[PDB]
């Protein structure tokens, strides 16, 4: 697909047998998705951007199903205003930025 | 062109006559730019990250420039991890998520 920009490019996700809305957002090096359980072993990690940082759970090889594209990685789990699909599994649906 | 996304999406931007490194953040509703001066009347903004909410200055009817494509519109000014060229500027140039 084509996605354009006029509003917020959200998608839904199924993550953990959960569906979930997220947004696709090149300006994120990682995946942050609200708290929720996950499966394995974590570690915690700070993330930050403007209004400074937030403390997150990393969980690593997660799978996450994105507009029929599977795709596996790290995902980070904590108090996100916003579900974040960050390049990390972005890379690995393909998705590119084009103009 | 086509950006991929193993690496951050930094492109160089004009503004103010100067070259300066910029994100291009479909995940930012807005375009922030790091301190610098501006001409003409500012309002006030508030914009929620992902640590919290701030105020920042926005000017409006800016010429910015874009990978070397030309836009005129909103630049917010304030503490931003980096400078971020977000949806309002991205789809003047035409900018969109493929896969
Ligand atoms: N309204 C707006 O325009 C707006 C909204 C939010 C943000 S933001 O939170 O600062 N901001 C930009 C932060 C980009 C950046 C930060 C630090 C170093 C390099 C790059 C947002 C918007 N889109 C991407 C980023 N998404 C939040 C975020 C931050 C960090 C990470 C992690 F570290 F884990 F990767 C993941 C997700 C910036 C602008
Ligand atoms: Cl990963
Ligand atoms: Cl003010
Ligand atoms: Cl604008």
């Amino acid at each position: 697909p084509q996605i354009t920009l006029w509003k917020r490019p959200l998608v839904t996700i199924k993550i953990g047998g959960q569906l979930k809305e997220a947004l696709l957002d090149t300006g994120a090096d990682d995946t942050v998705i609200e708290e929720m359980s996950l499966p394995g072993r974590w570690k915690p990690k700070m993330i930050g951007g403007i209004g400074g940082f937030i403390k997150v759970r990393q969980y690593d090889q997660i799978i996450i199903e994105i507009c029929g594209h599977k795709a596996i990685g790290t995902v980070l789990v904590g108090p996100t205003p916003v579900n974040i699909i960050g390049r990390n599994l972005l890379t690995q649906i393909g998705c590119t930025l084009n103009f």
